[PDB]
């Protein structure tokens, strides 16, 4: 089994490099792609005040993606896992640490002490980083912006790379520069390498 | 003139049968005589608390665990620190404490791991004065008949109170005790007059 976590900023394309490297993978494993809440009803119920409400208080919003979390955790990965699945998850632990601890500024410590308690400690096998400057991810987003959310999208991108370099162990930066079927390839070829040792 | 208005936040805490919801609402009506005072508990009627609770209605002990806290800190936010700042007397119906000693201590999650979750909700904000209804497990019991348990239920009800008594432990610096083994009408008494005696200082 495997528990592969991807990352990224608004614009890094991550959505369908998951997608694509998901169905190359089918080929040679038996891989299962999700994303937080994953059709979990009681994670779907928690995700939908969240998406609903909006000024939300930013430690409500923070506890309620940490809620969500465990229960798809618990009722879908955990599960896959132990069936010896390869599971390529869109979203975790890190998006907290990057969207509610350093952009919306909680703290990341603040709130990876509040996602250790929702995970347990099951931190992935690999995470892959889907490294997009902040000019191309713009871009993206246009292809696909008023002031306010340009500040925000390049907190988020410096939060990713703060946390990046204390615990770069576990993550597997690609850049994300390039166009999609490069992304892909490259995202492809690093869970291969990390599959086969 | 226009005299201070001096807030208090002022929490209860007991286990089931312990005469809590009679107490707490004697007390508010005797108080509300003297004082600018509110009666809540959480979600206290604030829109996501409440989305949030009917959530834990309509799961993972954990899971709960951070629903609680999340629908704590709405309520504190959004209810509980606005009445403080308006100089209002603040009765709470049940607040960290009984997260500690139900999820943290009966359930098992640890009270400690649950202390910290709730800190990050609560950002540091305990309550001035805490009451807890110091009911023993058998008169709580036959509180709960008169208004048998299953053996589950009874141990449970065991466990919290063996929890309660854990974590009010040298806790004096906010918790006060009652006798909640008397009959109501002195525990709402008792109850009165400690509060009275917190607040004319
Ligand atoms: C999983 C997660 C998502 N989110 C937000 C970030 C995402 N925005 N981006 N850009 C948003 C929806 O994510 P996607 O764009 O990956 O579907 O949810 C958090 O703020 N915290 C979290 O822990
Ligand atoms: C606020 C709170 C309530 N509860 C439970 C205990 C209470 N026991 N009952 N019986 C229940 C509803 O509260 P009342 O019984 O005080 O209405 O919710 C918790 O387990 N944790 C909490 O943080």
């Amino acid at each position: 089994s495997a528990f592969i976590t991807f990352e990224g900023p608004e614009g890094s394309g991550k959505t369908t490099v998951i997608n694509e490297v998901y169905h190359r993978l089918v080929k040679d494993y038996d891989v299962i792609m999700t994303r937080e809440p994953g059709g979990v009803p009681t994670g779907e119920e928690i995700r939908k005040i969240v998406l609903e409400g909006n000024d939300m208080d930013i430690r409500t919003e923070a506890m309620l993606f940490a809620a969500s979390r465990r229960e798809h955790l618990v009722l879908k990965v955990i599960p896959a896992l132990k069936e010896g699945k390869v599971v390529l998850c869109d979203r975790y632990i890190d998006s907290s640490l990057a969207y509610q601890g350093y952009a919306r500024g909680i703290g990341v410590e603040e709130v990876r002490a509040l996602n250790e308690f929702a995970i347990n400690g099951l931190y992935p096998d690999l995470t892959i980083y889907l490294n997009v400057s902040a000019e191309v991810g713009r871009e993206r987003i246009i292809k696909n912006l008023d002031q306010e959310d340009l500040k925000f999208h390049e907190k988020v991108i410096e939060g990713y790379q703060e946390i990046i370099h204390n615990e770069s162990q576990r993550f597997k930066s690609v850049n994300a520069d390039q166009p999609l079927e490069n992304v892909v390839e490259d995202t492809y070829q690093t869970i291969i390498k990390y599959l086969e040792k």
